[PDB]
């Protein structure tokens, strides 16, 4: 599944609800540190609606536990991400992913 | 540190404040699935006061981020549990523990 470890606390009260849009900042890394992508590098936050199956499973359940302002490390297993096929030219097969995510705002 | 993996969601609203009694149902397991204790087996809900350093650090920080009704898996690193000194027969030296915990209510 997805393991959630808090790095820095949020407000501890405002959590993502079904139908809301989550604006977050992230950095995707492989099990061995190799950074593969980062929204921080492009200076543009990422957005997705909760409960609409837009992002990989690890993200859907992982970010739903975070509160506004919280920075957390999500460890996601292959079955909750790209599985055995992986993703062409970027994510290897049976890859365990670790994301440094920060929930910026809900709207 | 401590890693939380939510099995079943909680109300997402009621969180234990430092000074309240948490009533839980846990199952203590070792890194390799081997169970060493369970409140479930003896059907006796465990209670501890959040704040007073009664329990291991992992539980203090882990349960603090759970809401009533939530059932999660706490993966505690040695430094947040019993550390270096092992206790032959039950918990080995520098062991990572896994606790299946369900938050029943607050008192
Ligand atoms: C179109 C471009 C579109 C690009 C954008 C909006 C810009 C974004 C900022 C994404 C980034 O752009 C730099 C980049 O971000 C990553 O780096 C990443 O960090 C990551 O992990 N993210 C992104 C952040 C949220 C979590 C996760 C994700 O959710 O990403 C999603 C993802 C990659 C999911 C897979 C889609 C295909 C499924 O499989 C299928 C589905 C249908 C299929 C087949 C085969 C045939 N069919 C149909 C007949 C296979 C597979 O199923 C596990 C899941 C992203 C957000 C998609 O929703 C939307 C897109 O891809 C990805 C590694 C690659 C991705 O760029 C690409
Ligand atoms: C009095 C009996 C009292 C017993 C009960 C109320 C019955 C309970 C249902 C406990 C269970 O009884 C089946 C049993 O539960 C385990 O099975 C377990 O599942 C577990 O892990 N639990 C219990 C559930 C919460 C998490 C964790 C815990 O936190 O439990 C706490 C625990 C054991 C904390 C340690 C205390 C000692 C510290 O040691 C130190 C540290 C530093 C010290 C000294 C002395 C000097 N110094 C200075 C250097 C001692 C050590 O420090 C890391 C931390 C428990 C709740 C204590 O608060 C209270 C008790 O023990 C343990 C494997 C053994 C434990 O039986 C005991
Ligand atoms: C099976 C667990 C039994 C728990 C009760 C006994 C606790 O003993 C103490 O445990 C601490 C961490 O292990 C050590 O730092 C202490 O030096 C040691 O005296």
């Amino acid at each position: 599944g997805v393991q959630v470890e808090t790095i820095s606390p949020g407000d501890g009260r405002t959590f993502p609800k079904r139908g809301q849009t989550c604006v977050v900042h992230y950095t995707g890394m492989l099990e061995d540190g190799k950074k593969f992508d980062s929204s921080r590098d492009r200076n543009k936050p990422f957005k997705f609606m909760l409960g609409k199956q837009e992002v990989i499973r690890g993200w859907e359940e992982g970010v739903a536990q975070m509160s506004v302002g919280q920075r957390a490390k999500l460890t996601i297993s292959p079955d909750y991400a790209y599985g055995a096929t992986g993703h062409p030219g970027i994510i290897p097969p049976h890859a365990t992913l670790v994301f440094d995510v920060e929930l910026l705002k809900l709207e």
